């Protein structure tokens, strides 16, 4: 599992893991950091799976063509080398692991198959397909066989498909994609027919892998395989005596290998991403670093110039390339993992008989066809959100503070926290993230399984189904308003509220919801939660005037639905109202809302009058006898003053201290009564004065002069001199702390981590271990700050030992952060008014 201050890596079990640890022992002799090598079944499967759930190696290695997908489905960080660095490497090898612009992972190698043969059984090897029965049938007479290597795997086997006149790829535009018209053509039927053939005639066996394929040519049973450089180690010791040569041609025309590069991708949930890039680039793609795997398992040919100039003298290498000169480049496109399936299973069904050859390549091509539409799809809408966020993005830099903090959809879990829950338990500490603005994406409702996950309010089971693949619920869906009607034609779903009156269907059953909200009446329904052929419907129905969401019981009341579709339902009463003094909506372009975050608000003022109280929503020039309700959003008010900024145009004319508040609860708001005399002005702040967090850093920190991580500056124990460059938006005198805060989470359900019934209860714990400066004078604009400052050892380590004492098994630690962070009175904005 990933943790701070450590590596782990995953890679291929045909590929030289063990000459990879080799260089990860190395790195950890010089630099302190461990590094682990892993091999997992199935890896580029389960790399997705595990790393959407924020967990997987920070390492992976693929050929190129999956890290496309990962990229997409944000599973992968951007690398940053530098162009010195680009430039160690075959400039064309780049172009591999670069997706939509950008640079998503480390090439390392260009592999290609080739023909593998026994010059003891066959001197001369056939250069065509066609040879292959006869001289199996020859060979066949002292217990021989011609050619055997993997039928399981396309990778291997669509290159004698596509041989006769077929690119399975085509350019399309500005990039390598998929081929959908002519993949069931006479030369694709031609070459899977050859093959089918060759099965049916007892030349090849349907059921041969990749390990049988091996061990009959390593044993001397075969006097051919197929297969990648990564097999010649094997080959050589078992002393067979062998050459590498080009892949045989059919109907006179080349097989061309699918052309891979063996490639380094970061995963986006790794907290050690400095360690991985200085692992990859210092270590890993150095001549010593490549000739130790290299040297378990053959890499092809490599992407660093220094070492390939080596290699490429190797004639089993220049057959490599000359194969991979013949190939076919593989795109790196999402819809890489949907080609594959289509014609793995086109493969393997027409070979065991499943289906004829040209339904196997009718169903092929239909799949592919499915594949591309869908991604036309996408790229239209991934090209609205781009657009709609760009505004929103352009509107933050024209009219936000510039050190401004703005956070979207171990944090993680905190956010799925705020966002997925509801209550007291959804009220997170945005204000330890000196957090400013929030943005809201209404679209992230088709996301909504993952964040209900990882803030804890469904199980493993409902957010993505069990071993089998059952169990999975929808936990949001929209609902557009059309008349009287509410209406989701995908999913089937119709509410009908004509008639002063509500029916839901789903597809032809009517179904009743667990309750019903209409807002902004209030009014509430409470039904049985099925439908009426008795099967259950555990949902609740909110409508509002614009739109309609059918929720997942458990996320009934998720704030994310509160701040993207208008529904105040809350199990606390005054919850919503509250929230809404903390979260402001300050823009809205398409579906991106960008609402101002502060921890301080007021909700509501009543003023005195006659007598008798009322709400008021704006204030005159004059004396007002006040009530302040307050809105205290996951942190308390301690020690704070409570001014009237009087404002005219845009520039504060007088600050007026109207109350001070030792203490509010952030869980027990109470209302503050005020007497105030307000001078003219064309509107009134409510400002709160208290400490909290102050600056942005802008560069990683250093400390005695080496590049560190902001969010761990120092081990437990270390100590040095700290350098710091800091911005502020206005002068403050603060003091500097070192700030540990620990994400984890606790288990809540099920029998054990693993157990489906499993859901997990995030937490954050912040605290402040050392004052390492005092009255640090901070002005506008930039900042460099330089203090000697230790972190005790036992600090770390004793808390995380404290919180196994009290969770046991059901911990789960996601995150610890050892940040520097600067304090001062800092003003946090509760309300704006205006006078009249
Ligand atoms: O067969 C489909 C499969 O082909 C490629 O995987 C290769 C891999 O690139 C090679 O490094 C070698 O290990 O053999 C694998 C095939 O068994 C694609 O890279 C992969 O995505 C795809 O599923
Ligand atoms: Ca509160």
């Amino acid at each position: 599992k990933i943790e701070e201050g450590k590596l782990v890596i995953w890679i291929n079990g045909d590929k030289g893991y063990n000459g990879l640890a080799e260089v990860g022992k190395k790195f950890e002799k010089d630099t302190g950091i461990k590094v682990t090598v892993e091999h997992p079944d199935k890896l580029e499967e389960k790399f997705p799976q595990v790393a959407a759930t924020g967990d997987g190696p920070d390492i992976i290695f693929w050929a190129h063509d999956r890290f496309g997908g990962y990229a997409q489905s944000g599973l992968l960080a951007e690398i940053t080398p530098d162009k010195a660095f680009q430039d160690k490497l075959y400039p064309f090898t780049w172009d591999a692991v670069r997706y939509n612009g950008k640079l998503i992972a480390y090439p390392i190698a260009v592999e290609a198959l080739s023909l593998i043969y026994n010059k003891d059984l066959l001197p001369n090897p056939p250069k065509t397909w066609e040879e292959i029965p006869a001289l199996d049938k020859e060979l066949k007479a002292k217990g021989k066989s011609a050619l055997m290597f993997n039928l399981q795997e396309p990778y291997f086997t669509w290159p004698l498909i596509a041989a006769d006149g077929g690119y399975a790829f085509k350019y399309e535009n500005g990039k390598y994609d998929i081929k959908d018209v002519g993949v069931d053509n006479a030369g694709a039927k031609a070459g899977l027919t050859f093959l089918v053939d060759l099965i049916k005639n007892k030349h090849m066996n349907a059921d041969t892998d990749y390990s049988i394929a091996e061990a009959a040519f390593n044993k001397g049973e075969t006097a051919m395989t197929i297969n990648g450089p990564w097999a010649w180690s094997n080959i050589d010791t078992s002393k067979v005596n062998y050459g590498v040569t080009v892949l045989p041609t059919f109907k006179g025309q080349p097989s061309k290998p699918f052309v891979g590069v063996l490639s380094a991708g970061i995963n986006a949930a790794s907290p050690n991403k400095e360690l991985a890039k200085e692992f990859l680039e210092n270590y890993l793609l150095t001549d010593e670093g490549l000739e130790a795997v290299n040297k378990d398992k053959p890499l092809g040919a490599v992407a660093l110039k220094s070492y390939e100039e080596e290699l490429v003298k190797d004639p089993r290498i220049a057959a490599t390339m000359e194969n991979a000169q013949k190939g076919e480049i593989m795109p790196n496109i999402p819809q890489m993992s949907a080609f594959w399936y289509a014609v793995r299973t086109a493969v393997i069904n027409a070979a065991s008989g499943r289906q004829t050859v040209d339904e196997a390549l009718k169903d092929a091509q239909t799949r592919i066809a499915a594949a591309k539409a869908e991604a036309a799809a996408k790229a239209e809408a991934a090209a609205k959100a781009a657009a709609a966020w760009e505004d929103a993005l352009k509107w933050l830099r024209e009219n936000t503070p510039e050190y401004s903090t703005a956070t979207s959809w171990d944090r993680d879990h905190i956010l799925a926290l705020f966002l997925a829950r509801d209550g007291n338990i959804s009220e997170v500490d945005f204000e330890s993230w000196e957090l400013n603005y929030f943005l809201v994406y209404l679209n992230d409702w088709a996301k909504f399984n993952a964040i209900s996950y990882l803030g804890g309010a469904i199980t493993r089971r409902e957010y993505n189904g069990d071993e089998s693949g059952r169990g999975a619920v929808t936990t949001l869906l929209p609902l557009p308003r059309y008349g009287e009607k509410y209406v989701n034609l995908y999913a089937k779903v119709i509410v009908d509220v004509s008639n002063s009156s509500v029916k839901v269907t789903v597809g032809d059953r009517e179904c009743d919801p667990l309750m019903v909200t209409f807002t902004p009446s209030g009014k509430t329904i409470k039904g049985t939660g099925t439908c009426s052929d008795g099967n259950a419907f555990p949902y609740v129905l909110h409508l509002t005037p614009t739109i309609g969401v059918l929720a997942y019981y458990k996320v009934a009341t998720a704030n994310f639905i509160k701040l993207a579709f208008g529904v105040p339902a809350s199990t606390i009463p005054g919850f919503s109202d509250k929230l809404f003094s903390n979260f402001e909506p300050v823009y809205e372009s398409g579906n991106v809302i960008v609402y101002r975050f502060t921890p301080f608000g007021i909700y509501k003022i009543e003023e005195n009058i006659n007598g008798t109280w009322k709400q008021v929503y704006n204030l005159t020039p004059g004396k007002h006898e006040l009530k302040l309700y307050i809105s205290a959003f996951g942190r308390d008010i301690e020690n704070a003053t409570l001014y009237i900024y009087a404002i005219n145009n845009e520039k504060i004319i007088e600050k007026i201290k109207i109350a001070e508040i030792s203490h509010m609860d952030y869980l027990n708001e109470y209302p503050i009564a005020v007497n105030v005399t307000l001078p003219n002005a064309t509107s009134y702040r409510f400002v709160l004065v208290q400490k909290g967090p102050i600056g942005v850093l802008l560069d990683a920190p250093k400390v005695n002069g080496e590049i560190r991580s902001p969010t761990n500056i120092l081990r437990e124990g270390e100590s040095g001199e700290i350098e710091l460059k800091v911005g502020v938006d206005k002068d403050y005198t603060a003091d500097l702390y070192l700030r540990a805060t620990f994400i984890y989470l606790v288990r809540k359900s099920g029998k054990d981590n693993e157990d489906y019934d499993a859901a997990f209860e995030p937490q954050m714990d912040v605290f402040f271990i050392t004052k390492i400066g005092e009255n640090i004078q901070l002005k506008e604009g930039e900042n460099t700050v330089k203090v000697r400052a230790e972190l005790p050892e036992g600090v770390i380590s004793s808390y995380k030992d404290e919180l196994q004492r009290k969770y046991g098994d059901k911990l789960i630690i996601r995150g610890i952060r050892v940040e520097p962070v600067f304090i001062a009175e800092k003003e946090y904005l509760m309300l704006e008014v205006s006078a009249s």
